[PDB]
């Protein structure tokens, strides 16, 4: 798989599959 | 699955599953 991290909702393809935190900030993991 | 980005290995516990992408970053996508 090849993830997004997203502070937007997931792509049209891409299902939200958990969460990434990056600097602190929780953001979308979309994954296809 | 539970699925983390890491920025090391991926746990003893996780299988490498892909990768985490935003802008600048990348990450291994970890899960179980």
């Amino acid at each position: 798989a090849t993830c997004y991290c997203r502070r937007g909702r997931c792509a049209t393809r891409e299902s939200l599959s958990g969460v990434c935190r990056i600097s602190g900030r929780l953001y979308r993991l979309c994954c296809r």
